[PDB]
């Protein structure tokens, strides 16, 4: 149901800035990701109803962005890890 994301990064104030099910975009720079139980990863869990989808781009809280070469990243309900351009399900590998 909720969208949970693990994101690999060295940035110290990483943010995910997203639009949930095609609605309003978050206010910039977005929602900050918290330090995770996995070396080099941060995590956020975005609350969402069944069958939800978000569009996201990630940033350092300041304008260095990771936006999947301008296309942004898509996520569905469930857990995912974004590592170096690539989404995989579940928690970090
Ligand atoms: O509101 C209309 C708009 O909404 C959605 O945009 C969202 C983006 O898809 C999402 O990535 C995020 O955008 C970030 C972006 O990732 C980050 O790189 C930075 O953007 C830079 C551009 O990369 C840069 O090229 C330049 O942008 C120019 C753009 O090239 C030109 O084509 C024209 O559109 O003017 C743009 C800006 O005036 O500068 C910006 C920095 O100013 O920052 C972006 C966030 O500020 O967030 C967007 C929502 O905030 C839609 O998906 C998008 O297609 C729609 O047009």
């Amino acid at each position: 149901t909720d969208i949970t994301i693990y994101y690999k990064t060295g940035w110290t104030h990483p943010h995910i800035h997203y639009s949930l099910n095609q609605g309003a975009w978050t206010t910039l720079p977005g929602v900050p990701l918290t330090k995770s139980e996995y070396e080099g990863y941060v995590k956020v869990t975005i609350e969402a109803e069944e069958g939800s989808q978000l569009r996201a781009a990630f940033n350092n809280g300041s304008g260095q962005w990771d936006n999947n070469q301008g296309r942004d990243y898509d996520f569905s309900s469930g857990v995912h890890t974004l590592a170096d351009g690539r989404i995989l399900s579940g928690t970090p590998k």
